[PDB]
């Protein structure tokens, strides 16, 4: 089966490891739990079509898409989004790379980033949007299937 190589990036606690091992381990973690691991592989089947997913949840030269996440509720990490895309495209040397954007902790009353804004910036980018909460699991399995289905197209 064909192996999809998934990298998890974007600012400090915006939920990278959350996202994976809800994903993987259908559990929301926190601090008290381990998030050390390095990668995680997983049988799925997305459009019919069998495949492994191999995810690093962070070298990214090998990736073949790429979660771009921030926390709704952390401007800095929405402002910083741009900074990863760049320097993705750097490593992949190339202006279009496999790429989803990822608006994570969608599940929290409250909010510091536009949701308008995260449209836009993904519509500028040319990318999906997806918002995801690692705590109830709302947008997760979308965001990664969402990725695969943008690096079979690439
Ligand atoms: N409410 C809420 N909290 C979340 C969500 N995702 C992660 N968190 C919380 O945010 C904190 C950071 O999670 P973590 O997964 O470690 O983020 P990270 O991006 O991997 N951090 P690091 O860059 O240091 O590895 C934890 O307290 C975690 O429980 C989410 O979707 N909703
Ligand atoms: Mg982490």
């Amino acid at each position: 089966m064909t192996e999809y190589k998934l990298v998890v990036v974007g600012a400090g606690d915006v939920g990278k490891s959350a996202l994976t091992i809800q994903l993987i381990q259908n559990h929301f973690v926190d601090e008290y739990d381990p998030t050390i691991e390095d990668s995680y592989r997983k049988q799925v089947v997305i459009d019919g079509e069998t495949c492994l997913l191999d995810i690093l949840d962070t070298y990214m030269r090998t990736g073949e898409g790429f979660l771009c996440v921030f926390a709704i509720n952390n401007s800095k990490s929405f402002a910083d989004i741009n900074l990863y895309r760049e320097q993705i495209k750097r490593v992949k040397d190339s202006d279009d790379v496999p790429m989803v954007l990822v608006g994570n902790k969608c599940d929290l009353p409250t909010r510091t980033v536009d949701t308008k804004q995260a449209h836009e910036l993904a519509k500028s980018y040319g990318i999906p949007f997806i918002e995801t909460s690692a705590k109830t699991r709302q947008g997760v399995e979308d965001a990664f299937y969402t990725l695969v289905r943008e690096i079979r197209q690439y």
